[PDB]
């Protein structure tokens, strides 16, 4: 028994020292690496990962159907990246984004580095020389399904070439990049961190769609443990509902007391119906962080 | 003749010395090598394997095509061996799992551990570190058929390898290993039970369809008798029907009388039709276990 | 920090040196390579796409839906390449071009070169040939989506063929080409400016539809920042309402004052109403230019 | 400069070397490649076409709505050739022709040979042994629309087949061949000549309709430059108005001078108003013939 | 020339050969395939088809407006047939055959078979089943636009189902079936003859109308050269006027003179006015027959 | 010959072998399926219908234009069925019935069964329920033309749906259903008779209108040969003539003498004029019921 205990101790130990931390680990436990983050954008996705948010010098794959959530999702981690001051780089063979759009979720477009690249390998190549100079924080490549190899222009096994080297200087560097991918698997192998994502309903205000339903699963984890679900809405023109799953996250922690349709926080309504509270705490920011706050203490 | 008997029974005695119980035996012998079992969470499938459950210290090939029910199944040992307090790991190569579904079938998620390893040897390695703990009870890999070797990152040589040296360690911890393929034969001959499992149709409720018709098949035994199988419905989101089985098996076994549509235990009817005394059964567990175990005592 | 910026600063020459200007730069850059343009009979246009028009001897990808205004756009590209002298060259797969509308937009149609090819094959070749005698400026093809490939009519494969031989001798030549393609990706990876364009309401001059509300995204720029937008109407039997962008973009550009539905330059009124002011700015020609060439300056 | 207008010149004749005259050309040039031709009836037509008419051994495609005058035109064509002492064919698939009108027209109705035919493949056979007999100059096909396939009794690729072969017999033999449409694209790229059609107004003699307003656009032409157009009358019982041609292409000659609503030829008065203009070239043929002939020298 | 018309000989012949005679002629060709045929009442329109009636083991399709005389004629082919002893049958989807009107015209209605089908497809294998035994004649469906499918009770693809199948065995058995149609096209290609028929007039007895003026046009014609026209009358209660077509005939082929408004045969007047010379043919029928024969035998 | 009469003979026999008697017939043939009845209550109708009445367990239609007699019709169909002993339902969308006028004919009004439905679907859903009672011998419907269906409430389409079931049970129950239809067509296919009635003329007593000529047309008749007419009077507030048709039917038939105006039967006078004979058999039901039963011997 007790010893039994040890003994699993010393060889999960001994795993982790192998292999490093992460190798291995219990699905229920609080642990999570010590690791520079930064946020999705999503309170219940950074709290799905575990850590926060997504890992500074990892790689890191979103993938899903047409109209998942992709993009919007890599624009807010960009925008979040660029609100503490960081440098960062969109390569793009998709040729799809709406800048209007970016900026409304944060985005500081005029500072936001861009490549357009001719080929697969010329993406991969450019991608590991931003991770070389140690001055670019975080590098999104959307879609990994739109690198066409130079060949096939004039695949599989053009990822795994620079995949193992552009994961090095990653890491060196402390650089995150995100590889988007549209529904070989170096990419599956090399990730520290996988997402599914997709749209499970509609949002509707009445009767017009405003909004999708949105899911995001982490099924590959290498700083935490691993299979934990996201679920929040994604408004259009505006992204994220942040506020929406702080008042969910809120409650749940018991931190807002719902009767009914009523919420209220510290004694006082603050609405009627979740999109009332919801715009509550969107027009009282200053007490929002607080809740957060509170919340990532409770959860992280 | 009769010396032929004891020729032959001297000669059977001799093999089985040599090479060990189970090396050869008669296909319809009831005898079964005394060995700790974990159930496998279907009724049939325990008695199709003759010990009543998957063997300890032993490497189990469970193969089928995709949706065939090998997760499941897989997940039905997990959680029938933490019913026992047993220590179960889960190395995964898929990336798939589905901890909801999971709690459902009974598996302690919190408890759980799991690995998501970088290459098929690091996997390999993973293993044998936690056979060789002597404080792991279950392993299981999902899949073989996602173990890509490093090289290949960055086959059928790579199993042979620690093929052997995993086998040593895991029957001297009397640690279970299972190992899902998806439809070179190193497992093939290393493991000690391999079931091949498919779907054979659909469970309707009226129209709609609500689970999978299984077959199993035990085409390697070395434990009893093989080629023996088993048939059970998985039911979405539920997991193996057991229940029905039970009154399957109950019925043959004569223990349950069947008259028509109607099924009666002891004289008193439990249902009209397969379904109702399906749920008769799964309310009244204290009686099935009795009739659970008095089919296990006929058949095992 | 510093060090960070020219660490930066160093990466951004060694990408751009190895792959070229234009293979990476940030989207609020002033910068634009400095190379030979064609405008595009679009104010707003020619300043989304930073350089003030099309470049020479650079391929050219203009799609949209059925009506967008594609073909007008092009027959402006070849009026105002012709204006200065040069050569165009239209190859017809359309069968569509309607010469009467062609010289109100200002078409010299005596003086330009038609082909109307056979089978896809042949239109390359004929544009290759075009290209390699380094006496032709201007090549617009209409359309991509209707060049069928030989065999097809006794398709993908058959534009990567010879769309690297077609670049190289459009780039030695100086001449610029423009594929107008109507809503297999070799063209999207050749391309060094790809036009997304569609029409996107009615002008109405009272009750009765006079012409085209217009937008153009360019989704693709390898000779200046991508993903900026133009904004225009393409007016009945007259084309694209140059004068209208001028009103705007003077006002926006502080030259030309608006109060209410007024508007003057230099002091004096222009006219009442968007319509008047754009009027105005057409029968003074001469004011028109100094305006023109002021917001040039002042955006490009 | 100069060396361009060789550079130009050489290109051009290189091209037209390898893919024969008509694969390119200059809108507004005079040159038309020299070829038999056959008489549409319409004098503004044989200009518009270029050559003076429709190529001999060639495939030529007349498409418009309903009531456009398709059948007119062809029976014109019909006339013309039979005027000439040429075999014509008809090939139905309408079941429509009047040979009252078609006599009117000038048809020799007893020797025009014709064939309704079963299926599409079998209108397509016998146009072929028609083709190959060289001994039949004009076949007519009326229509496409109607070739129904011999499956689809019991299309696009039915037409995809036999087309190149109907062709190279066409082209050997010099006959004509003219397939009517009624609004895959086999036939778009096969056809020498692609004529639309439509009626754009009525010819009112009072307050009764007589008969249609055309127009006609020759959208492919390789045998001379394409897009021209021809505008003329069809009158009912009477077909295409020739004289009312006459008379304005005269006039815009200067061969017939127009003082308000008085018509003069040579400085005598043929008539006040285009209508007894008309009627008094057409009572004098042999001074109509004379300004035919002079405009077709003019403009031909 | 000579060579030519020996080069057209040997085309039109091998056609022939291939696709059967009638699969290509001259319009004013005096050939007619030998067939057997059945008159249609009307002189005139026995004539337009060239073979002196409908074609036997053929199918015939009768197209018109409402009240054109499409019943009628056919019952007029009915009476004809039965004249000549053969058995004929009426499948009827209209319900409306008026037995005291077609005793009239002729038919022997207690011998004419009659089948009023529930649906389409079974109107259609009762005409299969007809046509099949060999000891049928003549077929007559009215209508066509009145065989409603199964399914729509409980179209364009119910006909060209079994058209095929009851073609041969018509054919084979040299069954007459005629469909009439009122105003997909499987019927259209099957048909050997098409008759468009319409009411072009009324025919007064001074001011009281009495019938109507009839035009028949023999829009295909595989047995004869098509396109030729039948006019005549019909007679309220008497059906076709045969003798005053009798009469038209005669004077056109000068076998009756009229001098004014006298006709007279042989030198005898038989009467003052159309209407009079008509009543005499009637009541003289064996000169009416010695006339008829000599027209037949002049135009056929 | 023979063999042709045996063929047909065949042909016939498996055509009715297989859709049933009456799917194909001679309009001549005596033959009549054998059915129960139930009389019109005209004599001259029921022997047009050939079987002496309207067959029980099909439906038939009956139609005609405004105060033609439709519902005096049904309602004697009524007063013969429940002088047998039958019962009958009324089902009403028309809303005016007059009970006095249903009572001179016959009609027992206090078993009559009644409904006044509230949408057209509720009418079929009552007709086909009275239907599979095996209770209900007559359903009358009055009137189709009446029967709106619900959503237009609050058609053609209505009346496909439940025909089918409607007349499967009708059939299987031997009930006889007559829809009455004032002047989409699945009642057309479905009903076994069609009766098509007018009114063609007045019946006056000197000058005084007091009743209507009228005339029935069996349009379809799948029980014996259709296009039989039946012609009778209708007397205000007394019905159908029934003797006045006996006098011409025993006339007719030999049965009943006429001597100018005066008739006898078996040698004595039983009045002058149709009038009296009329009143005669009237005040004489013994010997008007063998006259009747002779008429229908000899015609039936
Ligand atoms: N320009 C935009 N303006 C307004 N809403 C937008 C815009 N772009 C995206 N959205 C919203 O983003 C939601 C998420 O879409 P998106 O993030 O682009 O999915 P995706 O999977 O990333 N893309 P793709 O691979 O092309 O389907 C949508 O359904 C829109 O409501
Ligand atoms: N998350 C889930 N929720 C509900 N039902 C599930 C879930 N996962 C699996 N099932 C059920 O499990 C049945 C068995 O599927 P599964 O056990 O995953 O087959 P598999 O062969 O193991 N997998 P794979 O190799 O990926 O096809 C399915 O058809 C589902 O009804
Ligand atoms: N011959 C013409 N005469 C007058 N206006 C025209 C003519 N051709 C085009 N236009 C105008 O051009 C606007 C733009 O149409 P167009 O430029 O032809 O679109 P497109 O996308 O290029 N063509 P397509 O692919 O065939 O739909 C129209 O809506 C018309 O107002
Ligand atoms: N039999 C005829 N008699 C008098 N005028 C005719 C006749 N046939 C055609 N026309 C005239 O021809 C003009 C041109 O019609 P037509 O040439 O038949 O058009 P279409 O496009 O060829 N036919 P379709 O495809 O059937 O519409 C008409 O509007 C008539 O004035
Ligand atoms: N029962 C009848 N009695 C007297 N004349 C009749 C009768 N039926 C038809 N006719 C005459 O037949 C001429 C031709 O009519 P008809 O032959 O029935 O045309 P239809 O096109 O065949 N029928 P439909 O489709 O119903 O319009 C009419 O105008 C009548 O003068
Ligand atoms: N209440 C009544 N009293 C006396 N005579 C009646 C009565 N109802 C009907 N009749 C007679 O019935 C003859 C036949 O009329 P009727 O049978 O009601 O025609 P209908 O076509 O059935 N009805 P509808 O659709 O309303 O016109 C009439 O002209 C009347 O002489
Ligand atoms: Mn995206
Ligand atoms: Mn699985
Ligand atoms: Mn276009
Ligand atoms: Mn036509
Ligand atoms: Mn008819
Ligand atoms: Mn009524």
């Amino acid at each position: 028994d007790e010893n039994k205990q040890k003994a699993l101790a010393a060889a999960l130990g001994q795993i982790e020292k192998q292999f490093g931390k992460g190798s291995i680990m219990r699905l229920g436990e609080d642990r999570s690496m010590d690791v520079e983050t930064i946020s999705t954008g999503s309170l219940s996705l950074d709290i799905a990962l575990g850590a926060g948010g997504l890992p500074m010098g990892r790689i890191v794959e979103i993938y899903g159907p047409e109209s998942s959530g992709k993009t919007t999702l890599t624009l807010q981690v960009i925008a979040a990246a660029q609100r503490e001051g960081k440098t960062c780089a969109f390569i793009d063979a998709e040729h799809a984004l709406d800048p209007i759009y970016a900026r409304k979720l944060g985005v500081d477009i005029d500072n936001l580095l861009c490549s357009q690249p001719d080929t697969g390998e010329q993406a991969l190549e450019i991608c590991d020389a931003l991770a070389r100079s140690g001055a670019v924080d975080v590098i999104v490549v959307d879609s990994v399904a739109a690198l066409t190899p130079k060949a096939e222009i004039e695949a599989a096994r053009m990822m795994s070439q620079a995949m193992r080297k552009l994961a090095g200087n990653l890491k060196q560097s402390n650089t995150l990049l995100i590889f988007i991918n549209q529904i070989g698997n170096a990419l599956k192998f090399y990730a520290s961190v996988r997402l599914d994502i997709r749209r499970i309903g509609a949002v509707k205000e009445g009767e017009n769609v405003v909004g999708s339903e949105t899911r995001v699963k982490v099924v590959k984890n290498k700083i935490a443990a691993p299979f934990k679900q996201a679920e929040f809405q994604i408004l259009y023109g505006e992204g994220i509902n942040f506020y929406g799953e702080l008042v969910d996250l809120g409650v749940k922690e018991k931190l807002i007391e719902k009767a009914g349709a009523w919420y209220s926080y510290k004694g006082e309504k603050i609405g009627q119906g979740k999109a009332n509270a919801t715009a509550w705490l969107k027009d009282n920011p200053e007490t929002a962080k607080e809740i957060e706050k509170k919340v990532r203490e409770l959860l992280l």
